């Protein structure tokens, strides 16, 4: 009679936000199967790219246009940077590596030595961006994944002002075409932040610098940044339940189950 | 008098594929300082792109106009895809991480997994790529690195011949400027493969299937494919000495030093 508890769960993999009893299950799912199997052709035979690389080369193009160098730094990175970055919580959630090395939870230590480097050869203000993997270990699925995406865009020297740091995030996610509200908060890292939301689900942390922390990477200039997921950013945009549709996987492509 | 070989190291770290004594090291020195610095500012005035980063666009969009599904899946992968693999040599080489998972030393794991399951959905013949990070314990430098961009296409079903592949191949490097030519080889994981050679630095490794690994990944279906290193495309396209100039780097931003 009434559908089980793990053939809804069955049927919810299937089930895209879009869709819209009593029909038994293997009805249900020949009809969700059906449409899934469609919507696999119909990416196929028209654009073929990938959520995620998209969503990359999208924000991509932003940054650029607005004049903010592309970077593609290490994913595997020194331990040390990790404890120079003040976290000695977060450190439960570092993925190691041999002794020394470990998967980078952030893009930040990298882009400080960028942001000093660069300095010796750019005119004021130095402006990049990041976007790449990181990786911590959750306790969560929800809104969580220990591989994600993350984009790291900031400036340095003249112009970083609160201000500024809002109208760029601002422009940035209408852009993308997200809602979304900027809340202050803090993290033992940097702040001092601001939050940006989108209903209770963080899209990114931003910083109006400089902090003490600076000093640690030979900075001693104002700046400004954001780190936002684009999983995240993904989730909100096609209106997924779960975050783990908007993820690398082998399970779902572009949040269509490949379990068909 | 003449140059120390720690001056020479020096100034071969600042000197680029395109520049051409008795003038001292300090002089020399500040002449390539010079030259680096206003590279760098025609870089972020102008184009302002991450050569691997550009270099990945370029193929993808090479690989979706010719019909292949863009494909973004785990960078780390469970160790047992590497003990179905064939894989227990390589095996020195694999970053583990955790008791269970490890970096992906190859795209081909995921692939096998994706082929299986797009079968259920997409018409034959089924074409997909993936371009990502890959990872290798390396104790070479001058054409391995540690951390690498792996580009994997193939295709099953369908016209899944020798002839095929390598016409796949001979646009490709044509369309990226890069000279080449195809050796037939050998490894333990495939055959039996072909060998994309530039002089004697390798660009690929493909194989045209079926093998009998494939019986693991649950494929029973012709197929062929390839994987490329981005870092070796970008040193024969730019004429890089060492491969460390083309890696994600903190000490070289489009094979131009970072230490200046
Ligand atoms: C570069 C300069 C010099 C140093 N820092 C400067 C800067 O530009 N900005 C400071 C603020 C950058 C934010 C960054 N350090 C950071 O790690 O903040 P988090 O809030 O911890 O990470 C940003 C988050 O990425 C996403 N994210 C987080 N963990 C997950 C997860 N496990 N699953 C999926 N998504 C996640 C989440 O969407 C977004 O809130
Ligand atoms: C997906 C289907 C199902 C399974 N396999 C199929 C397929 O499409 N093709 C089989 C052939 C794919 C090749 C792949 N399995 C492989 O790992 O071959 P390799 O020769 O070991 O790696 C390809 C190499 O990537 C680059 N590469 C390697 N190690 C390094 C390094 N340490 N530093 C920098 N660059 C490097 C190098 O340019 C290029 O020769």
């Amino acid at each position: 009679p009434a559908l089980t508890k793990s053939q809804t769960d069955r049927l919810e993999v299937l089930l895209n936000p879009k869709d819209e009893s009593g029909k038994p299950f293997r009805e249900l799912e020949s009809e969700l199967l059906s449409r899934r199997k469609k919507d696999l052709q119909q990416i196929y035979a028209e654009e073929r790219e990938n959520y995620l690389g998209k969503l990359e080369r999208e924000i991509t193009r932003f940054f650029v246009d607005r004049g903010f160098l592309e970077i593609k730094s290490p994913i595997l990175i020194p331990l040390e940077y990790i404890e120079r970055m003040g976290i000695d919580e977060l450190s439960k959630q570092i993925f190691r590596v041999d002794k020394n090395f470990c998967l980078r939870p952030m893009l930040a230590p990298n882009l400080y030595n960028y942001l000093r480097k660069l300095d010796r050869a750019l005119p004021d203000p130095i402006k990049i961006f990041e976007i790449g993997p990181c990786y911590r270990k959750e306790s969560d699925g929800k809104e969580h994944l220990e591989e994600f995406t993350m984009l790291n865009f900031c400036q340095m020297g003249s112009g970083c002002t609160r201000e500024n740091l809002e109208s760029i995030i601002t422009d940035f996610l209408n852009h993308l075409g997200i809602d979304f509200k900027i809340v202050g908060d803090s993290c033992m890292v940097y702040g001092d932040t601001l939050d940006v939301m989108h209903g209770d689900l963080e899209l990114s942390s931003a910083v109006v610098g400089p902090i003490p922390l600076d000093r640690e990477w030979g900075i001693d200039k104002p700046w400004i940044g954001a780190g936002f997921g684009l999983e995240r950013l993904l989730k909100v945009k096609h209106d997924f339940k779960n975050i783990k549709r908007a993820a690398r996987s082998e399970s779902y492509y572009n949040g269509i189950s490949t379990n068909l």
